């Protein structure tokens, strides 16, 4: 049937030449390369959309102009409902969505051309996951899977310390934004693995928010959410 397995590709695995064997999923910020060299004339991906609205691809290429790639939503897949425009050597479009399954289908109309791609998509929205108790200590800190995932948290009653980890792969500025959905004392460290108690940053109030950037090196890190006066519900984005 539809494949639901959550580990993204970075790279095409033929055949993946109509939309029932589309590779997948592509996920925001993760580059998917590939190519359409001699008889190889199509490739099709899925991804997801977990919000509505505006959805872009951008499909930097080298080789032949020849191709396009059109856009299908699950559910119909004769009538495209995007397609690609070539602007500075790549094929870019953005289009609006809701929410599901989409099929970005690549073809070249040539069948002599040599093309290499690579494949970017931007706009998707977060997926919302729940914290998962009891991780009141850094060997038991919910995971938090990737830097599109919105985590919905509480510190109701007894429960005052909830940690979350996750891993950095490459060097770059990260965001931590916590939104208050009741108004009570709450706050956030971040903590490098290797050294539970070096305190890295420390989440700032600004409104309902309290956030903070920060450039980190590769690694895991822990985040402990923790309040300091009253009860309430939050939830928790950690973007790039
Ligand atoms: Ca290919
Ligand atoms: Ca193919
Ligand atoms: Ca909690
Ligand atoms: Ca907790």
């Amino acid at each position: 049937g539809i494949p639901g397995t959550t580990t993204p590709i970075t790279k095409e695995m033929e055949p993946n030449d109509d939309i029932k064997e589309a590779n997948g999923p592509i996920v925001e910020g993760v580059t998917v390369k590939g190519d359409l060299n001699g008889s190889d004339d199509a490739d099709t991906f899925y991804f997801d959309v977990k919000e509505d609205g505006d959805v872009t691809i951008e499909l930097p290429y080298s080789g032949s102009s020849n191709f396009t790639w059109l856009v299908y939503k699950e559910g119909d897949d004769q009538n495209h409902i995007a397609s690609g425009i070539d602007k500075n050597n790549s094929k870019v479009g953005t289009f609006k969505s809701t929410k599901g399954r989409h099929y970005v289908f690549i073809y070249k109309h040539d069948s002599a051309s040599n093309i290499s791609y690579s494949l970017n998509i931007k706009g998707l929205g977060n997926e919302k996951l729940k914290e998962k108790e009891n991780n009141d200590s850094s060997d038991k800190a919910t995971v938090i899977p990737n830097f599109n995932t919105t985590m919905q948290g509480s510190l109701l009653g007894d429960d005052s310390r909830d940690y979350y980890s996750f891993e950095v792969k490459e060097e770059g500025e990260v965001n931590i934004e916590l939104d208050k959905k009741d108004e009570f004392g709450v706050t956030w460290t971040l903590h490098p693995e290797s050294n539970i108690n070096d305190r890295i940053t420390y989440g700032q109030v600004d409104g309902n928010k309290v956030s903070n950037k920060v450039k980190l090196r590769p690694g895991k890190y822990y985040l402990l959410v923790y309040k300091y006066s009253g009860s309430g519900n939050y939830e928790l984005r950690v973007n790039k």
